[PDB]
């Protein structure tokens, strides 16, 4: 009944797949000379990083051209476990030597653009306990097969969370209502074209996902964004103080894209907030 | 900046209010106190809340009203049996058609009360305590310059909307107000001077709108907070919390001039305040300006 509703319905019809059952073989055949890089950001994920790598490794040399763990300064056994599991481990410093690192996830994903060569870049979190081998095929399907798509968001069915449903989706309803069609805007499993990703700033820390979604929308609208169901995953039960820090940075990043000033004041406890994006990687490479 | 917050907590926050009913009665100095419970279909709890306040009626408390918001259950009869006067939205402000939501109820109660101080207490509380009203009025009666008192609950050793939505948004847009522990709480008291003169946000936005307007107009030191006791976080469905969050966002955006689309969640979202009650009840308001 609203303009938002109407666009959502058609966008789901065209750009959302609850059964993204493309085969690896057909996706390989559709690459048409494009290459695919998979990047796992990792900070102290020794218990899970190898398991994630193991689910992607069978695609290496076929659908996937490179599988990189972009280490974020781990002090546990993340790097060596990623090595043994069959990934290429690259530090923030090796990825982009000319810029000093700053903390947070967004920095890692941004730097990975300088360390990878794929025409399509896929991000998968390294803290996943139950990774499924079809994540990468499902994420790249719309990029390889669907005209005009530059960003694919992977969502999970449940057997979003609190920040998604209380913070991100309500703020998008207020500020960019067409984007409320995206089921899991904060999700860490997603893929984009190099053309898109090199051309947008990267928000810091836990702002990176929402920043990329809004910057893509502001340039290209809903037509360029797709989503795919990766399967069933249970909600993680994270501490409220962590969720609040995430909510504060999601707010800061949304406000920075939507014309709202932000005090720069992090959370008052009885938190880390940065409004400093990294510039488009095109300004340094390519 | 934490110096501003530290000083406010030192002077304007009470974890253990010491006040007795007798000392508060003795401090009224001719001021009267109205207690208003908004109620929409609260038959299971409204009587218990009223019962905790009724012993104060005729002493500390001058009026005890349940503002019924269109209930179809036994809310009215049970509130009356417990000793409250029950006033419908229509009776409170008869010439203005009612609109839905909590903010409407609190706003209308201003036309149906005579107190120099108005105390709001939710009627859905499972474990009300008789010292709520004394604690909420203490800073209004015994401190100087306080106009709004927010009652907070200590938690066993705010909720999800408070900590993920309200506090982070205040950090971004009204940073001093992050010192308020439970900005969305429904137990609070205000002066007639303040409440009659501010617009009232609709629905679930009413509390945050009043907090921000008080802050802007009267300042941080006009706001106080008091610990009402230990209460466990209420476990509500996420969809309900999301609808509340969306309205909190809308009201804070209204108070900051952020274009809000008005688009709800696939939920009710209003961007329209009710005007200050002194615009519709000017003679009542003037009679109470004292
Ligand atoms: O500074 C950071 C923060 C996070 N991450 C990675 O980004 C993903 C999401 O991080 P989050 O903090 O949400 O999860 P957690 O680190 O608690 O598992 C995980 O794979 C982290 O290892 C990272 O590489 N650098
Ligand atoms: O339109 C409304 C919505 C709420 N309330 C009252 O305001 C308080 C807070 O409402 P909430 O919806 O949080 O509680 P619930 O109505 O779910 O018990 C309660 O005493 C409600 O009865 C009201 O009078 N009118």
């Amino acid at each position: 009944l609203t303009a938002t509703d109407l666009a959502r319905h058609r966008w789901l019809t065209d750009n959302s797949w609850t059964r993204p059952t493309w085969t690896v073989a057909e996706l390989e055949a559709a690459k048409a000379g494009r290459t695919i890089s998979v990047v796992l950001p990792a900070l102290n994920e020794e218990e899970t990083v190898g398991g994630v790598v193991e689910t992607i490794r069978p695609l290496l040399g076929g659908l996937v051209d490179e599988l990189i763990v972009l280490d974020s300064g781990s002090t546990d056994d993340t790097e060596i476990r990623a090595m043994a599991a069959g990934a290429r481990v690259i530090s923030r410093e090796v990825a982009l030597p000319e810029v000093a690192p700053q903390p947070g996830k967004g920095e890692v994903l941004w730097r990975s653009l300088a360390a990878t060569t794929g025409d399509i870049i896929v991000f998968i979190d390294s803290d996943l306990i139950d990774p499924d081998p079809m994540f990468v095929p499902k994420l790249v399907g719309p990029l390889l097969l669907s005209e005009g798509v530059h960003l694919v968001k992977g969502f999970y069915r449940r057997p979003g969370g609190r920040v998604t449903e209380l913070v991100a989706r309500p703020l998008l309803a207020a500020l960019r209502p067409e984007l409320t069609c995206v089921l899991q805007p904060l999700g860490g499993e997603y893929a984009g074209t190099r053309e898109l990703l090199m051309s947008v700033p990267f928000a810091p820390g836990y702002g990176v996902e929402i920043g990329l979604l809004v910057d893509t929308y502001d340039r290209l609208g809903l037509d360029a964004i797709a989503q795919v169901n990766l399967g069933v995953r249970a909600h993680r039960n994270r501490p409220l103080t962590d969720l609040a820090a995430m909510s504060r940075q999601v707010i800061a990043t949304l406000f920075s894209r939507c014309g709202v000033p932000d005090s720069g004041v992090g959370l008052t406890q009885f938190s880390e907030v940065s409004l400093v994006d990294r510039p488009p990687m095109n300004t340094l490479r390519g």
